[PDB]
């Protein structure tokens, strides 16, 4: 219905995940931040939506799941049904979106959050229209068996700030990060 952007936290040396799960400590306030711009929705008596593929859902530990507040879709091909605490499973990212314009959820969804895993940023990334990333930079190398795609500057802007979006570098369990917003329209 409304915006589509993804958001992701990844290393300097580009990763997104190692064996499941994160490649670093887990980062208290960076799931914070997480949870609170996948949750707000920016118009009244309306949700977001979290599009995710079925081992980011696994990766999420189960008492989270599904994540609250917020209409949860798994993408899979082989699944036939929604796993448990899901509530909607689609082939595609195409069919999710064209679910969104359903009656069903069309009143119902502002904005449309994409978390992972790479194979669903690389295509919302290549698909056309307005989108945004929202990219948390964890400032050092972590070992990862899975990366983030790479974001094309002559197609992406960093923006100079965004609102509710602190521009100072983080720390954490002695870990820097610093938050970014880049945008797109093509
Ligand atoms: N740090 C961060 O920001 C993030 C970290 N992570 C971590 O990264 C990993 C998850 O990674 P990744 O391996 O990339 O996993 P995905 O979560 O993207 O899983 C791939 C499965 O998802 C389904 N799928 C994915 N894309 C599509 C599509 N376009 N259409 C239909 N089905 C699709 C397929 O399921 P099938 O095989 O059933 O068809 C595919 O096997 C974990 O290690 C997780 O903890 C994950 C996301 C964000
Ligand atoms: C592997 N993923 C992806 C993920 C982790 O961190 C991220 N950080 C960003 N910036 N992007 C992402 N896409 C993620 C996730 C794992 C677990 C939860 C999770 O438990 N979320 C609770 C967190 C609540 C809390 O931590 O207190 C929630 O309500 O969102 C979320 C995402």
């Amino acid at each position: 219905v409304g915006s589509l952007n993804c958001i992701v936290a990844v290393s300097q040396n580009m990763g997104i995940g190692k064996n499941g799960d994160l490649p670093w400590p887990p980062l208290r306030n960076e799931f914070r931040y997480f949870q609170r711009m996948t949750t707000t929705s920016s118009v009244e008596g309306k949700q977001n939506l979290v599009i995710m593929g079925k081992k980011t859902w696994f990766s999420i530990p189960e008492k989270n799941r599904p994540l609250k507040g917020r209409i949860n879709l798994v993408l899979s091909r082989e699944l036939k049904e929604p796993p448990q605490g899901a509530h909607f499973l689609s082939r595609s990212l195409d069919d999710a979106l064209k679910l969104t314009e359903q009656p069903e959820l069309a009143n119902k969804v502002d904005m449309v959050w994409i978390v992972g895993g790479s194979s669903v940023y690389k295509e919302a990334m290549n698909h056309p229209g307005h989108l945004k990333l929202f990219v948390t930079r964890i400032m050092q190398d972590f070992e990862s068996d899975t990366f983030f795609p790479e974001i094309d500057l002559e197609k992406y802007k960093l923006l100079p700030e965004y609102p509710g979006v602190l521009s100072d570098v983080q720390e954490e369990k002695g870990i820097k990060y610093k938050f970014e917003v880049y945008e797109k329209n093509d």
